[PDB]
RNA sequence: UGUUCUGUGAACAC
RNA sequence: AUGUUCUGUGAACA
RNA sequence: AUGUUCUGUGAACAC
RNA sequence: AUGUUCUGUGAACAC
């Protein structure tokens, strides 16, 4: 009849097909399918929350599809490749911390001084208590703070560029903080994925950096790091050959993407609504039956 | 330093409270305390500050532990009356405030029954219940508002004069609002500017009319006063938790010097403020789990 | 469940 | 600038 | 991997 | 609750 509304009833549907996996996955995935089946669909206020939750469930799922193809033993070596193929370095934690301390006792008070001239006075001063310093690996740690925009840099006519720090990292907690984003950045650039624990461990040698990294990693998140992750699935896809054909998703999470996660977002129509409630269904489905046939 | 360790261990004590129940209010005044470096002299003024101003807060949270929501008009109203005072709602109540400036405006100098007369007969025709009692308690809002300059008559009825900063109706109707928080606050009712603008105007557009006049009556003196309104309070409802136990922590607290440029405190002063404000936050928190209402 | 990170607008006071 | 109140989301790890 | 040059969101060399 | 008296930062009465 009239009354029956046809999308209302796919959409309701695919929740309840869904709902089937709670009673296996991850407890981020249950945590968000739990989500998604307490939404009433009934309300259009409900509706809008299937909407997000459903954007958040596909989110999850290609992140946990990256991490099923992604070599653990080789992670550290593939960020320290990628960290280097743009001359940058990382000294180790010890080292770093001095070197970047000894570049804040030049440039501390807004100093200009050129790169060969912050170079030298980072090697002279790091060279005793860390006697492989070298122009070459201090000048590796100087271009991450360039690539990191630390710099304001002033051109002249025929002559070596003068460097100042930006007013804003002219403190060492500010300075590491945008020299670790850094790092970060470089690792998720090269398509890597590396925990809190971990980061903390490679760049501070303990685990006691973990909430420090987790703020960074939060921080560089945007509503567009959805669509970039699935751009990213399909260049890992393209490199492993892709058996399970997990491609077939590509167009549903590009569909969950396109979503917006704001509060403030206008409400789906209910074809909108059905649409989205089949993406997330199938995009679910996909997780499963590669891990279950594809593991 | 011994005194150092308590501080740091009252400290340490509060934080536990972040994790699991707290206000928002209250746990941003925590955050606030526990973000307080002990170790260095500035940090110490800053945790002293800190301690009052979630010591006032306890005062606040306590107050609304007393109130039941359903019962906060009621009791409002109640308080008002208990004073010789009236709101006899917002349509009527301007109409009537707009009356009194008619009379008084130029400077006039009238007695009260003068004063109630001439409201009554031209209010009576818009509002049939309009009286010389019910526009008498009115008028008795805005005496004890001070809104009146009064000259005695030897054997006869005082004048009555709008003092020259109410002669306007915002300034006037500000002053009669101003009046009933008051009363609210001496009875130990806290009420939001969102309940305030629909119990006195009859919308929610007046919230931050009121939340100024809130924001005025705020001093180092509340503080105080707020105590002395919740020791009202437990007298009112008996005090099953022994909640006056708290008195003189909350006083140790409410005489700590709030302003910026205030002198650092002692060894002993740290502690003392420390254990203070520890002792009042797990008052609060004993009479929520235990003494709920 | 624990341990953390992260996020919006609106008013008012001086 | 500094403060006060109200209001607003998701995410990571075991 | 390490080093050297250089005004580099990075280039070019050596071993 | 409401009303009446009154020079009230509020008193005293009635019902
Ligand atoms: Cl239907």
């Amino acid at each position: 009849n009239l009354g029956e509304n046809k999308h209302y009833e796919v959409a309701k549907k695919c929740v309840e097909d869904l709902a089937l996996y709670l009673k296996a996955l991850s407890r981020p995935m249950q945590r968000k399918l739990v989500t998604l089946v307490n939404c009433q669909l009934v309300e259009e206020e409900g509706r809008v929350r299937a909407m997000r939750a459903a954007r958040s469930l596909g989110e999850r799922t290609v992140t946990e599809l990256i991490l099923q193809h992604q070599n653990p033993q080789q992670l550290s070596a593939n960020l320290w490749a990628a960290v280097r193929a743009r001359g940058c370095q990382f000294l180790g934690p010890a080292m770093q911390e001095e070197a970047l301390k000894l570049v804040l006792l030049a440039l501390e008070d807004g100093s200009a001084l050129s790169r060969k001239v912050l170079v030298l006075f980072v090697v002279q001063r790091l060279e005793p208590r860390f006697p492989q310093a070298s122009k070459t690996s201090i000048g590796h740690v100087v271009q991450l703070l360039y690539r990191a925009s630390c710099f304001k840099v002033t051109k002249r006519d025929e002559d070596s560029s003068l460097m100042q720090l930006k007013e804003e990292f002219r403190s060492y907690e500010a300075l590491r903080r945008e020299h670790d984003a850094q790092i970060v950045h470089i690792a998720m650039e090269a398509g890597l994925r590396i925990s809190p624990e971990q980061w903390s461990s490679l760049l501070y040698g303990d685990l006691a950096h973990k909430s420090h990294m987790q703020s960074i990693i939060d921080k560089l998140q945007s509503p567009e790091s959805f669509a970039k992750s699935v751009q990213e699935l399909t260049i890992v896809l393209q490199r492993t050959g892709d058996p399970a054909n997990l491609n077939r998703l590509r167009p549903h999470l590009e569909l969950l993407a396109n979503i917006d996660p704001n509060p403030d977002a206008v409400s789906p129509t209910w074809e909108q609504l059905e649409n989205a409630m089949v993406a997330v269904k199938t995009v679910v489905h996909g997780l499963v039956d590669f891990i279950q046939n594809y593991s």
